[PDB]
């Protein structure tokens, strides 16, 4: 129970921190060139198979922002990633993997963190009504989420380094394509997808009894 009081507090801090960050980031806006990414990526790809305008449209302002936040709104890293990925997106055989990587990986993890923080804060007074196994899981859920983001941050930086380090990444888009693929296998997407959905559902399930 003094342990319980701490768990609430740490969970509420973690949820508060994610929402605060998202509003600060949201007021950063972006250049017309969407951090260099618009000419060859955002204006050539779609959010999901169901969308009508490309991801550069005013309609995807929010989703674009969540993507930038997923890289900690480090505009430099966002810009450098984007120049490399534009080399791949210029080739229609490689554009799918670019989209998948940005949306189904980086966007999806960040969205998950913010839906879950909004879920929890929308019932902030009633968390002491919860079993401590539930309080642990939702707190552990944050940890797996952080660890999914962290590996996205790590694969991004390594890609930037491998690119800057190795001139044939720069002149051979197929080799560039293989190196992106090595950190993003088809099973690794399905896994990421599975874990995110498991974490959203769990949160609703744990929180259903206090709505």
């Amino acid at each position: 129970d003094p342990e319980v009081a701490k768990l609430i507090q740490k969970i509420l801090d973690r949820s508060e921190n994610i929402i605060q960050i998202s509003e600060m980031d949201s007021s950063r806006g972006e250049p017309n060139d969407q951090f260099g990414m618009r000419a060859e990526i955002f204006s050539k790809i779609f959010f999901n198979a169901n969308s009508t305008v490309h991801f550069d449209s005013h309609e995807y302002t929010e989703e674009r922002r969540m993507l930038y936040t997923s890289l900690n709104f480090n505009e430099g890293k966002i810009f450098n990633l984007g120049q490399i990925l534009s080399k791949l997106s210029q080739d229609s055989n490689y554009r799918g993997l670019v989209k998948e990587t940005l949306i189904n990986r980086g966007f999806s993890i960040q969205l998950a963190m913010e839906e879950i923080s909004a879920k929890i804060l929308n019932v902030k007074d009633k968390l002491q009504q919860l079993n401590k196994p539930n309080l642990e899981t939702l707190y552990n859920d944050f940890e797996k989420l952080t660890s999914l983001k962290e590996k996205w941050l790590k694969d991004t930086d390594d890609l930037i380094d491998e690119y800057n380090t190795n001139p044939d990444l720069q002149t051979d888009v197929s080799k560039l394509n293989d190196t992106l693929r090595s950190k993003n296998s088809r099973a690794q997407f399905a896994n990421i997808h599975d874990i995110i959905l498991d974490l959203v559902n769990t949160t609703t399930n744990i929180l259903a009894p206090i709505q």
